[PDB]
């Protein structure tokens, strides 16, 4: 499983896709994920949520015409989701948050 900041960041910039252990929120819900029960690891063993579009409403991440942002969960194994996320753009800038999207720092 590749689910660390460095592992995922380097996989994205190389393969231009998330590794195989990621599924989107819609895919997890269809499989039986119920957020309030913390059951992802029971219904989709070895999977983490990732690949959804991140709005960037607050404008915290750098914006540019034609740039889209997406997110993925980092460090997840089981239980409720944590506060760690990787943020990646369509042009391969990579940011991290460990505080539920309040602050970001560049890592690639
Ligand atoms: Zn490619």
């Amino acid at each position: 499983v590749i689910n660390t900041f460095d592992g995922v960041a380097d996989y994205l910039q190389t393969y231009h896709k998330l590794p195989d252990n990621y599924i989107t929120k819609s895919e997890a819900q269809a499989l039986g994920w119920v957020a309030s029960k913390g059951n992802l690891a029971d219904v989709a063993p070895g999977k983490s949520i990732g690949g959804d579009i991140f709005s960037n409403r607050e404008g915290k991440l750098p914006g540019k015409s034609g740039r889209t942002w997406r997110e993925a969960d980092i460090n997840y194994t089981s239980g409720f989701r944590n506060s760690d996320r990787i943020l990646y753009s369509s042009d391969w800038l990579i940011y991290k948050t460990t505080d539920h999207y309040q602050t970001f720092t560049k890592i690639r």
